[PDB]
């Protein structure tokens, strides 16, 4: 008569790193890649043999750095003459050139010089969720629901199903982050009654506050707010500058001019900023860091704490900002959502809470997953085709 259909997927379409998921038995399944990472880098790199995506890509960027991609959502639906698009070129190894006001990567891949629109990057890494999600059904994906920051406006939502398109998908829907992560919860399904969901989204390299209003499952949104200047590198950078003191103090040596001494440096102190979430301490341990010699030292919570200690009161400019631009009061605010691997860090959690007079926080869904699993409820619920009974 009628053959099962396929399960439609969610995909976080990330500036740093992608999520994909798939809602099945009542419940949603948050997909792990072929090296079992729940997330994957939004990294594409070209060689003169392969085209490498997602963790292949970013495991080789330290010695591929002009043709290893990164950040092509920053690039996405804009103007290359943009204020945006070009301070944000003078922090990139790659090359990015002007194609009629449009700006293109350009890269050297299979013997020649290629450029690429950033909706053909995305659809690279739109590509690479499509065959996790295949690896794990055990079959071919067609329906997908793709998430876009809410101040994304019509040009970069076309440029997204574009991408959509040319990775083989077909683009469901284009949903907002912040809508995305309250469907996770379920605060469109509350009844009625009017509700405000505040989501503090705070990245890799940018913080995003959103004000949601919700009535009968209708969402409205009230204000936007947020820092292009605050992520979980400038928490690195931090790190990686106590270190460098650290080591000139101990052994009279400034390590800040070998680059791999650097990247060895900055890569165990992200590592070490993870741990630090879970325990009020950390080890540091790199053997022969420079000129032979072993780094092995510490660093309590506390002293992260005081070294990002700025940063993280700097993230509550922001929600008082939203909050006037929305009208409401802090008392107003029904739900708080928090939404970026950047929010497990305590001392942040802590801040927020301590503004919303001990409020609870929802972070019972790991928050570097909720925007791709509220993705993954709403694919379910497009591709009913139910016939009501008499
Ligand atoms: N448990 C965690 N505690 C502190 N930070 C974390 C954690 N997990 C993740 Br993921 N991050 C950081 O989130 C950002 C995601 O782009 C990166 O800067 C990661 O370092
Ligand atoms: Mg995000």
């Amino acid at each position: 008569g009628s053959m099962a259909k396929a399960a439609a997927i969610g995909i976080d379409l990330g500036t740093t790193y992608s999520c994909v998921g798939v809602f099945q038995h009542g419940k949603v399944e948050i997909i792990a890649n072929d090296q079992g990472n729940r997330t994957t880098p939004s990294y594409v790199a070209f060689t003169d043999t392969e085209r490498l995506i997602g963790d292949a890509a970013k495991n080789q960027v330290a010695l591929n750095p002009q043709n290893t991609v990164f950040d092509a959502k920053r690039l996405i639906g804009r103007k290359f003459g943009d204020p945006v698009v070009q301070s944000d070129m003078k922090h990139w190894p790659f090359q990015v050139i002007n194609d009629g006001d449009k700006p293109k990567v350009q890269v050297s891949y299979k013997g020649e010089t290629k450029a690429f629109y950033p909706e053909e990057i995305s659809s690279m890494v739109l590509t690479k969720m499509k065959e996790i999600a295949e690896a794990y059904l055990g079959y071919p994906v067609t329906n997908a629901v793709i998430t876009v920051p809410a101040y994304f406006n019509d040009s970069q939502r076309q440029a997204t199903k574009d991408a959509g398109v040319i990775a083989g998908l077909n683009v469901l829907r284009i949903i907002n982050e912040p809508t995305a992560a309250a469907i996770a919860y379920g605060l469109d399904r509350t009844g009625k009654g009017e509700r405000n969901v505040l989501i503090f989204d705070l990245g890799g390299g940018t913080f995003d506050v959103s004000i949601l209003t919700i009535d009968d499952g209708i969402f409205e949104v009230k204000a936007t707010a947020g820092d292009t200047h605050l992520g979980g590198e400038d928490f690195d950078n931090r790190l990686v500058n106590h270190f460098v003191e650290e080591f000139k103090r101990k052994h009279k040596k400034d390590i800040s001019q070998n680059k791999r001494a650097v990247r060895r440096l900055r890569t165990a102190c992200e590592r070490a900023k993870r741990t630090l979430s879970s325990s009020t301490q950390a080890s540091l341990e790199i053997d022969s860091l420079f000129e032979g010699i072993d780094f092995y030292t510490s660093i309590t919570r506390a002293r992260f704490e005081e070294l990002c200690s700025d940063l993280f009161r700097s993230t509550l400019e922001p929600v008082e900002k939203a909050l006037r631009d929305a009208k409401l009061d802090k008392a107003q605010i029904h739900d708080l959502v928090l939404v970026g691997g950047s929010t497990r860090i305590p001392k942040v959690q802590k801040l927020l809470q301590d503004f919303f007079n001990g409020r609870d926080l929802n972070k019972s869904i790991n928050p570097d997953e909720a925007v791709a699993y509220g993705a993954a409820v709403q694919a379910a619920i497009l591709i009913k085709s139910t016939r009501a009974a008499a």
